[PDB]
């Protein structure tokens, strides 16, 4: 019912909620803000502990909406993770990890969330010129003052992570990882496991491909982002569909669906304590809570590992 996130003292239910569809108007068209608030409220009512947001989600709006729902509950019963790096420049953004920028971003995030502390604060993307250990040290000043309780980094290369953890202050790393892109096992995993840094994957279901939602005849409307990715093209796509479908007997056996088996396999890794699947509505997040009750056998884990062995 509760996992400890690496070196941090954060205790959380193993399925968290990603909030980029709660007020993220710069990312999605036609979003309903009350639908987003009900998603956050129902996640908390159903036992999800961690809410993962970011400044770029709606350019502050996701954090403001989450903050409004937070008023309805007890602050200490929830774990809030948020992130910063995007800095407005012209009509887009550039990344900034400078000490003063990160500290000011933490202050502005607390105001949007309308709360006095953040549980986990991430450097969302690495900038080019700031030495990463100084960027992390700036967040540690906020940790010392009680404004944040843990520090994370995301989208950092292994060398950037080592510089950032120079003094051992990084508690969590968010990075791309899934059954079709398992490169993190060779690079990051040995390092995060050794240092007790919690690893949270992003893109765990490959835009639905690993959820067994498509067939080899599936096509997507023009302009659809899936059409651009190689996992979704030619014979590779058909090969991907055939392997995912071989997961159906394991899902039937555990009385869940294919995505629940894939997400449970990530949680069985010693390096991973929590998953943050996304959702647009309360009902979709509730379907992903089922994942937590799955107990894969060692034979299930080994079979999936070999079935999805790197090509
Ligand atoms: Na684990």
């Amino acid at each position: 019912k509760k996992a400890k996130l690496g070196k941090s003292d954060l205790q959380v239910f193993p399925i968290g909620l990603g909030t980029n569809a709660v007020g993220g108007h710069n990312l999605y068209p036609n979003l309903n803000e009350e639908t987003g608030k009900e998603l956050v409220r129902e996640a908390i009512r159903n036992g999800v502990t961690m809410l993962d947001t970011a400044y770029i989600y709606g350019i502050g709006r996701s954090e403001e909406l989450i903050g409004e729902v937070l008023r309805e509950f007890n602050r200490e019963d929830v774990v809030i993770a948020t992130k910063a790096a995007h800095r407005k420049q012209g009509n887009d953004f550039v990344f900034d990890n400078s000490p003063d920028f990160l500290k000011k971003s933490v202050d502005e995030s607390l105001k949007r969330l309308n709360t006095d502390y953040i549980d986990l604060f991430y450097i969302h993307f690495p900038d080019e010129h700031t030495p990463k250990d100084e960027a992390v040290n700036a967040l540690n000043e906020m940790k010392k003052a009680g404004k944040i309780r843990s520090i994370g980094v995301s989208n950092f290369s292994l060398e950037q992570l080592k510089e950032a953890n120079k003094d051992g202050l990084v508690d969590v790393l968010q990075g791309e990882y899934n059954l079709l892109n398992r490169e993190a096992e060779k690079t990051f995993f040995p390092y995060t496991k050794e240092h007790n840094i919690s690893f949270i994957p992003y893109f765990p279901l490959v835009s639905g491909l690993l959820a067994g939602k498509y067939t080899e005849d599936t096509t997507f409307p023009e302009g659809d982002l899936r059409n651009e990715q190689e996992h979704f093209k030619g014979e590779r796509f058909k090969e991907n569909i055939r392997k995912v479908n071989k997961l159906a007997p394991i899902a039937e056996k555990h009385n869940v669906d294919i995505p629940h088996i894939v997400l449970a396999w990530y949680l069985a890794r010693p390096e991973i304590d929590i998953l943050i699947p996304g959702a647009k509505r309360a009902d979709q997040l509730i379907d992903n809570i089922k994942t937590a009750d799955v107990t894969l056998s060692q034979e299930d884990i080994s079979f999936i590992d070999k079935l999805f062995a790197p090509g």
